[PDB]
């Protein structure tokens, strides 16, 4: 669903992110086909761009309204519902905390997890 000017506002930011956690594209795709294992290399990867955006924290908490305001208006009510569920976070360290999110999420939700 991201707009695809989105992608040049990211597009520094992702190539830093990737290159700080070594994160590859292909897993980046995985998540996104729904499937995500805890592996700092993609977990940390989330929190780096979540960060970026200022939808995050310095421990991996989430600022929600800035979150739905990024998302088209038709799914902000499904990524409330499902943030309802699944906020706050919780987990080892801020990798792990957007782990658990992302999983949360994609169980409950499955349209609303998109990452860059
Ligand atoms: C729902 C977020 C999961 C990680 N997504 S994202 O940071 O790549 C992103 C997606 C869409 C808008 C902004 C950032
Ligand atoms: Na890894």
């Amino acid at each position: 669903w991201v707009p695809p000017e989105v992608f040049d506002l990211v597009a520094e930011d992702k190539a830093r992110c990737m290159s700080e956690h070594g994160t590859t594209q292909a897993q980046i795709d995985d998540v996104n086909k729904g499937n995500l294992v805890n592996e700092p290399s993609i977990t940390c990867y989330m929190y780096c761009l979540l960060e970026a955006f200022s939808l995050v924290d310095d421990e991996a908490n989430v600022d929600e309204d800035i979150m739905l305001g990024l998302l088209p208006d038709q799914l902000q009510e499904r990524a409330q519902s499902v943030m309802g569920k699944c906020l706050p976070t919780s987990g080892s360290d801020n990798c792990n905390k957007i782990y658990n999110l992302a999983k949360c999420v994609q169980e409950s939700a499955p349209d609303v997890w998109f990452v860059i």
